[PDB]
């Protein structure tokens, strides 16, 4: 489990600490998970990556063992701008002013904003099973709303979605993850246990829901401003999504990324949403060449 | 408008009628004149009609029915295909209810889930339904087919309550009173527009054991088998033959996200309708406007 990596906490905001697993050697590589998971998602690929990169597997705020800050009416505290600043400062305090990013689900969205807000810090970008949040909400149809129901449940005003999550957090993890195409088969027991332990920490439900609420509000304002002003990702971008997942069925991922990024390459993989755990070898085959030419 | 002093169901008596095997329908029956079935929706009960029923009972024999899974009616088990709470089954419930009360031909005033039941009822038994008034709905099939960002944001439950058990049930049963308060109150005036007795009824009845699963089964059917039946009607060119009046709230989601009159014209041959200056809960927010618009239609 995480051979060669040691867990570290770095204060990134006033009363906000980010928990991360740091190890390896070489150029810096920030690994960012999504919902409802933690840095543990990277346990199958992190050893290999650590042979040529200094890997930093970060737990987003509200997730894992990081701080669980309070929400706020406009959802600034869990905006992608704020969470991206969390990760920028994390890498800075660990001595990495320039780094690559490998990200999944919520993390990838954070990474997107990070790469727009601080382009000089992000060398390369690899985003897993996402299309841009703004396009995904704008292009919502019946199929997407049925499958990604949480994108419309978790954004509802507190305390509703929190009631659901906290009534039975372990059941929440199991139903969110096992009702997708691959079921619960691809998840290592230790990893599932981590997701459930961390999801149960106090304040987690509200933090996750605040992330979603911002991504249905203020985050879309920031993304729309970028769109209207012609501001796009400048650095090399690799986008990988699961052929068996909702993103593949309901959107044109590569097209959507070409609209908001200038140097984009990507393709589907023979798996579902949870790429790093369902298809770690395919993920590495597709991403190591790209991240190593950086 | 609503006052603690207003009468509660004056002239009506509560009745339980067996309409299916182990399924009884609770209903308030009263009045004089031609028969009129009143059908509520979610997350409420027959109590929703308490503002308009005293007046209506002056010219109709009114039957305010509690849907199965709702109010004081039975809460039968679900099933993998969601037949037990399909709109076909609930419509047959109401047909049999009116039959056992001695009414083979009747008019219908219905809201929300009840209106959807009414749609199916009027399609499956057109000779029994004389006139139809449907409140703040467009047809379920068009509403799902035309889902966009705004609709999914506003009618989030249409995509939460349909998820496989036990998830939405967990939400509802963790705090049923909060579910009612949050579902109904999310607007500028909150729960003020609902008479205290009516809100108390909705909360008491939703808290009865088995309620969450029944309501979720209704929604699941409306995202599955019900849509099979409705698409079959559309493909075969079967439409509502009797007069249809559709009234929806100008301030509600249906108005914002669809063209209700057009959508009903696609599935009915004799339709008229218009928005009212209120939200979703027409019968409680604007009882006088509701009656002004509907009594002429129901009396012809």
């Amino acid at each position: 489990w995480m051979p060669g990596l040691r867990q570290q906490r770095i204060t990134v905001d006033d009363g906000v600490e980010i928990n991360a697993w740091v190890g390896g050697q070489g150029p810096a590589l920030l690994l960012v998970h999504g919902h409802p998971q933690t840095s543990a998602i990277w346990h199958r690929v992190a050893p290999r990556l650590a042979q040529q990169f200094t890997v930093v597997l970060a737990d987003l705020r509200g997730y894992g063992d990081s701080s669980r800050p309070a929400g706020d009416p406009e959802h600034v505290n869990y905006s992608k701008r704020t969470m991206a600043r969390d990760l920028l400062r994390l890498m800075a305090r660990l001595g990495h002013e320039h780094f690559s990013v490998l990200a999944h689900d919520r993390g990838a969205r954070v990474a997107h904003r990070l790469a727009m807000d601080y382009p000089a810090s992000v060398q390369r970008l690899v985003l897993l099973d996402i299309a841009p949040t703004l396009a995904m909400y704008e292009q919502t149809g019946e199929a997407f709303a049925r499958a990604y129901w949480h994108w419309f449940f978790l954004i509802q005003p507190a305390p509703l979605p929190e009631r659901l999550i906290e009534a039975d957090p372990a059941a929440y993890v199991r139903e969110i993850m096992g009702r997708r195409s691959a079921g619960l088969a691809p998840f290592d027991p230790r990893a599932l246990a981590e997701y459930q332990r961390c999801l149960a920490l106090p304040g987690s439900a509200h933090g996750m829901c605040e992330d979603y609420r911002a991504s249905a509000g203020i985050d879309l304002d920031h993304d729309r401003e970028d769109r209207q002003l012609g501001r796009r990702l400048s650095m090399p971008l690799l986008v990988l999504w699961g052929e068996e997942g909702v993103v593949h069925r309901c959107f044109d991922p590569l097209r959507e990324w070409q609209l908001v990024a200038d140097d984009v390459r990507g393709r589907p993989l023979a798996c579902g949403h949870y790429i790093a755990e369902e298809a770690p070898d395919a993920l590495l085959d597709a991403a190591l060449p790209f991240l190593l030419q950086a």
